[PDB]
């Protein structure tokens, strides 16, 4: 019987769903995979619980803090470009923006980092899908907008990237550029098929980034950057918590043994909490 992938109708969701689908068929010759369109990720998980679906593809940023009984995140694929992208028709990068320029972003994480470096900037809300966001930019509603580099590259929109904002300039959200896969824990047929898609290097990084995030707070509603490289077998984790208006920014660093990756994040988060990260709310 065909393996079903629960996915939204959005271009990004459809791409990620097809990515795993193709990856599955490449690793397992003769395997049948099909996509089930749906309609707040709860609806996706219910379908898997109701046996209307097998696995679901998520961006690691959008993976919830709590998994319903019977489910969980068992796989993390090879990571794409983790950092933010600067998108403007009239400008190249951040420092080329005039004082009081209008930069659309709905992300508390991206906003707090911009106001920190340049408080002068006027930050306006940005909503809609990827195409809708670009549509507003061409309408002159913004001087510039900031989108994830991964999303644009996967949509072949890569020409819309004027400059790559480095992790130093803007710290990526937890698991940004990383694609995770969720399924039924006790489904061994699926667990065994999703095993080759798992990237060990990427896995330890994101699972380290998560533990840091989880300790502080959940979801994307909170202005928290979480990003980790790995140098050889050593994991370098950087975390960020700050005021949305760019008042104060609390940064931290730690360097890992590869095995303690989950323990690193929870310790660094506790380290920041003692440094005033708790008072930020
Ligand atoms: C977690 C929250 N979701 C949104 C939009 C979002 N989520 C995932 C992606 C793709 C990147 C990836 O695959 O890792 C995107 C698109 C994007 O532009 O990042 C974002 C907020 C975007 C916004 O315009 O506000 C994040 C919030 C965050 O990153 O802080
Ligand atoms: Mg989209």
């Amino acid at each position: 019987t065909p393996i079903r992938i629960a996915t939204r109708q959005s271009p990004l969701a459809l791409w990620q769903a097809n990515y795993v689908k193709d990856a599955l068929m490449a690793a397992h010759p003769g395997l049948q995979v099909e996509l089930v369109t749906m309609v707040f990720v709860k609806e996706l998980e219910i379908a898997m619980l109701e046996g209307r679906a097998d696995l679901a593809v998520h961006s690691m940023k959008d993976v919830p803090v709590d998994f319903p009984d019977g489910l969980g995140l068992v796989t993390i694929c090879e990571r794409e470009d983790p950092r933010d992208a600067f998108v403007s028709n009239t400008y190249a990068k951040i420092e080329d923006l005039p004082s009081g320029a209008i930069v659309g972003t709905c992300s508390l994480r991206r906003q707090c980092q911009l106001k920190a470096a340049r408080p002068d900037l006027v930050i306006k809300e940005l909503r809609g899908n990827v195409g809708t966001r670009l549509s507003k930019l061409d309408a002159g509603e913004y001087d510039a907008i900031i989108l994830a580099a991964a999303g644009l590259k996967r949509l072949e929109l890569e020409s819309r990237i004027r400059s790559f904002i480095e992790p130093e300039q803007s710290l990526p959200a937890v698991g940004q550029g990383a694609v995770g896969i969720e399924c039924r824990v006790n489904d061994q047929r699926v667990r065994a098929l999703l095993a080759p898609l798992n990237h060990a290097d990427t896995a330890d990084r994101v699972r380290c980034e998560r533990a840091m995030n989880l300790t502080l707070q959940g979801g994307c509603q909170v202005p928290i950057g979480s990003y980790a490289l790995l140098e050889g077998d050593t994991i370098w984790l950087r975390a960020l918590v700050g005021e949305p208006d760019g008042s104060q920014i609390v940064r931290g660093e730690i360097r890992g043994p590869r095995t303690q990756a989950e323990q690193l994040g929870i310790t660094l988060a506790e380290q920041l909490l003692s440094q005033g990260a708790k008072e930020i709310l």
